[PDB]
């Protein structure tokens, strides 16, 4: 059975429990936490492509009042974030069995832009997921998984300063 772990889940929980929030400029910035997943049950002979998205967590645009993040009330249909494909891809079983898959290259940006960036809207919450695409093979198949430990929202800069100081000590 295919089996999809997060790992330092333990360090996402942290920033989880203060409401996490990503930053994101026009040219795209890094995540830290750097999203890392511990992949096993894939054929290690088996050619497969990491793709990587944001779920729109709610149809809500978020603010922080009075030190505390609050939802507007006037919810629009999201339009789904564009993919993003793990450098490794496409790769063999046993490659992205070997060690972490760190999307450590992803940037979040705010501006429809030339490539490699993904596009999300400031003060919305997100929940990254990713899909295993087997590829090249007679039978295409894809998993995916969801991470609610990672769920952040987009911000142009740190409202909640705990946060702040949660990405200053742990990186
Ligand atoms: N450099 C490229 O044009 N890419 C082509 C698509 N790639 C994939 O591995 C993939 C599998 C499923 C969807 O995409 C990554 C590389």
């Amino acid at each position: 059975e295919l089996r999809v772990g997060l790992e330092e889940s333990e360090l996402w929980l942290r920033f989880k429990e203060l409401t996490n929030e990503m930053i994101v400029t026009k040219n795209g910035r890094r995540m830290f936490p750097v999203l890392k997943v511990n992949v096993s049950g894939l054929d290690p002979n088996a050619m497969y492509s990491f793709l990587l998205d944001f779920v729109a967590a709610d149809n809500h645009r978020w603010k922080y009042v009075n030190g505390e993040w609050v939802p507007g009330g006037k919810p629009e249909p999201q339009a789904p974030s564009c993919v993003y494909i793990h450098p490794d891809s496409p790769n063999f079983g046993a490659h992205w069995m070997k060690a972490p898959v760190s999307f450590s290259k992803v940037k979040l940006t705010n501006k429809l832009n030339g490539g490699g960036q993904i596009m999300l809207n400031s003060l919305h919450k997100y929940e990254p997921r990713i899909h295993i695409v087997r590829v090249g093979g007679p039978q295409r198949m894809i998993t995916s998984h969801c991470f609610p430990e990672t769920q952040f929202i987009a911000v142009t800069a740190y409202q909640n300063e705990e946060i702040t100081a949660l990405k200053i000590k742990y990186n």
